[PDB]
């Protein structure tokens, strides 16, 4: 259930960049992660560099100014706030992970899909093939698809 955005145009901004990947690969992973969700809802996402974005994307370490301190390498990979003003919507990625484009380390795209689900108001799935299942798993990103449960969940919130 959860809170939802009360509009269908949502902006995001990348506050800072992990040194683990180059800038263009970070931008690509995030853009594609938003596209997964826009593909099955009325939502549209635009990246901005200037202005007040709804969803701020942040890489940070350990205790980083909120109530969800990170824990070093492993364990919690990221956390995101549900829809709302201010820190609402924002997605934080633990810099103590090694973010990648691929299967090594922690794949940024797949983690971002999961986190953006939370930023849009989804909770966890019991479907062990759903991207909103609680625990990270690498799957071939070239053939990645939302599960029927993920699509059901997001279409129940928007549209
Ligand atoms: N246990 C694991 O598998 C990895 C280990 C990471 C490592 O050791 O490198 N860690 C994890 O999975 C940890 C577990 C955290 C925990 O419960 O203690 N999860 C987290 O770190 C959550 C963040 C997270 C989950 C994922 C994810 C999940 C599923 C899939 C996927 C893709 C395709 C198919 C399938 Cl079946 C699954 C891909 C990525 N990506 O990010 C934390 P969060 O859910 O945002 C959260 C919830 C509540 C609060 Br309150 C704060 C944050
Ligand atoms: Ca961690
Ligand atoms: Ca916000
Ligand atoms: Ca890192
Ligand atoms: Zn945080
Ligand atoms: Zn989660």
């Amino acid at each position: 259930m959860g809170p939802v955005w009360r509009k269908h145009y949502i902006t995001y901004r990348i506050n800072n960049y992990t040194p683990d990947m180059n800038r263009e690969d970070v931008d690509y992973a995030i853009r594609k992660a938003f596209q997964v969700w826009s593909n099955v809802t009325p939502l549209k996402f635009s990246k901005i560099n200037t202005g007040m974005a709804d969803i701020l994307v942040v890489f940070a370490r350990g205790a980083h100014g909120d109530d969800h301190a990170f824990d070093g390498k492993g364990g919690i990979l990221a956390h995101a706030f549900g829809p709302g003003s201010g820190i609402g919507g924002d997605a934080h990625f633990d810099e103590d992970e090694f973010w990648t484009t691929h299967s090594g380390g922690t794949n940024l795209f797949l983690t971002a899909v999961h986190e953006i689900g939370h930023s849009l108001g989804l909770g966890h799935s019991s479907d062990p093939k759903a991207v909103m299942f609680p625990t990270y798993k690498y799957v071939d990103i070239n053939t990645f698809r939302l599960s029927a449960d993920d699509i059901r969940g997001i279409q129940s919130l928007y549209g």
